[PDB]
């Protein structure tokens, strides 16, 4: 099933998402939703709390032909260095992008759909798509990085946007 995705202004999104307690069927239609709302939307990431499930589930699908799809369940960032930076979108702030400061390598520990911990090191789009992600589920979004200027307009280019979406 596709979820709906929220945009700013929703103040959900700014909520913090609680771990998940046992990776069972219902947690694993979270995510198989998740991962064809992603691809709907055609989006490379999904935190959960951008459809309003407020727990620590994250989907990621780089490839082509959407056969690597990425599953990160109660992730933790075990290591990170360097920086980098590409305009960054995200499916809640439709059509804006930014440069935003990520960490170039990162190392992260998570469980898969399966509820089997793994060890993922990633550099590159991977990694500055895991910092997005997980900064969702700490209620940050990436326009907290711009200056209050920057901001403020995002703000009014997207409402105009909805505003056009509830289009009647
Ligand atoms: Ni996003």
């Amino acid at each position: 099933s596709v979820l709906q995705v929220l945009h700013i202004p929703d103040e959900r999104l700014r909520k913090v998402a609680k771990p998940v307690e046992e990776v069972n069927a219902e947690i694993q239609r979270i995510v198989d939703d998740m991962f064809e709302t992603m691809y709907a939307e055609e989006g490379i990431g999904l935190a959960a709390t951008q459809v309003d499930i407020h727990q620590r589930i994250i989907v990621i699908d780089v490839s082509e032909n959407r056969d690597e799809r990425l599953v990160l369940i109660n992730p933790e960032l075990l290591e990170k260095s360097g920086e980098t930076g590409i305009e960054e979108g995200c499916l809640s702030i439709p059509e804006q992008r930014a440069l935003v400061p990520r960490a170039e390598k990162v190392k992260i520990r998570a469980l898969d759909r399966d509820g089997k911990p793994f060890e993922l090191e990633a550099d590159g789009l991977l990694a500055i798509c895991i910092q997005h992600e997980m900064d969702h589920l700490v209620g940050k979004l990436f326009m907290d990085y711009l200056s209050p200027l920057k901001q403020q307009r995002i703000r009014q280019k997207v409402e105009k946007l909805d505003r056009l979406k509830a289009r009647a």
